């Protein structure tokens, strides 16, 4: 009587994780099962949970596992249980750091919030009226990450089709995803490039932009000059909650409820209704915060 089924967070301090487990209890009302909701910060935790699943005679479960190389042992140990497991918003690798594609995977698509990237900072650009001919577009790069590629692939393309001069594009590849390695690339730009007046800046996560308007900061541009929108607002809120408006324009948020709500629902169709999942399964709702609307966008 009563199916179980595990929804897993690796961060459950997070607004976000509280968000996923919210809409996997919905789930569960609208579908009939229980959500036994466990945190998962760690690999001990990880493999704990499942274990405690199982004797808790869960039939499967959906994670956001605290480490991608946590993949093996987490299939490997779902599988002696025949327990149905559904990544979200994380995908497992190998051994060897190459993706595991047999796992159903639940989340954003890169290269489709890469492209809103792209369509956003033209929107702004065109707001304040900047003149194509003295702008240009830094794009900061980690193309040997593949979510990475994808994203900047993403943002320079819808860049490009809204009719941004391919010619005024530069790339630069970073050394690391920090804001350090960030920065340095930016400035290897902006000394490579004076004759630009206004810039966009390009880049796979906030981290990664935020190095870049930093950069611009040091080298005397305004504000008004530079826009950078950040993707999953790692660092959006403290930013934005500034004094002064900075080059920091927003960031691109993927909507958690829609995330937790989904992979649940994927998670018992495949239990109850023996209907398996796609290897992936892209969900599109993104959200913009601004300085101007993350106060009531941040609920």
């Amino acid at each position: 009587e009563n199916l179980k089924l595990g929804f897993l967070v690796a961060q459950p301090e997070e607004p976000a994780s509280q968000t996923q487990w919210k809409f996997a209890d919905k789930a569960g009302k609208d579908l009939g099962f229980e959500v036994i909701k466990i945190a998962v910060p760690d690999g001990e935790k990880t493999l704990n949970a499942i274990d405690s699943l199982a004797a808790s005679g869960a039939k499967g479960f959906v994670i956001s596992t605290p480490d991608p190389k946590l993949g093996s042992a987490i299939v490997a140990k779902a599988r002696g249980y025949d327990m149905k497991v559904i990544a979200v918003d994380n995908q497992f690798v190998n051994a060897k750091g190459k993706p595991m594609d047999t796992v159903p995977l639940v989340m954003e698509a890169a290269t489709k919030i890469g492209e809103r990237q792209g369509q956003e900072l033209y929107k702004e650009m065109q707001k304040r009226g900047w003149d194509v001919k003295e702008s240009a577009v830094m794009a900061i790069t980690a193309n040997e990450l593949d979510t990475a590629r994808r994203r900047t692939t993403g943002s320079m393309d819808a860049l490009k089709a809204a009719g941004f001069p391919e010619k005024q594009i530069y790339q630069v590849p970073t050394k690391s995803e920090d804001i350090p390695g960030a920065f340095d690339a930016a400035n290897s730009m902006l000394v490579q490039h004076p004759e630009v007046k206004h810039w966009l800046i390009v880049g796979m996560n906030d981290s990664t932009v935020l190095g870049g308007v930093r950069a611009t900061e040091g080298q005397g541009f305004k504000a008004a000059d530079i826009i950078g929108i950040g993707i999953n607002g790692v660092d959006a809120v403290s930013e934005l909650s500034k004094a002064q408006a900075t080059g920091f324009y927003g960031s691109l948020l993927p909507s958690p409820d829609v995330h937790g709500y989904k992979s649940s629902e994927m998670l018992y169709n495949w239990v109850a209704k023996d209907v398996e999942p796609p290897k992936f399964t892209e969900v599109t709702d993104v959200v913009l915060i601004t300085r101007d609307n993350f106060k009531e966008e941040c609920e």
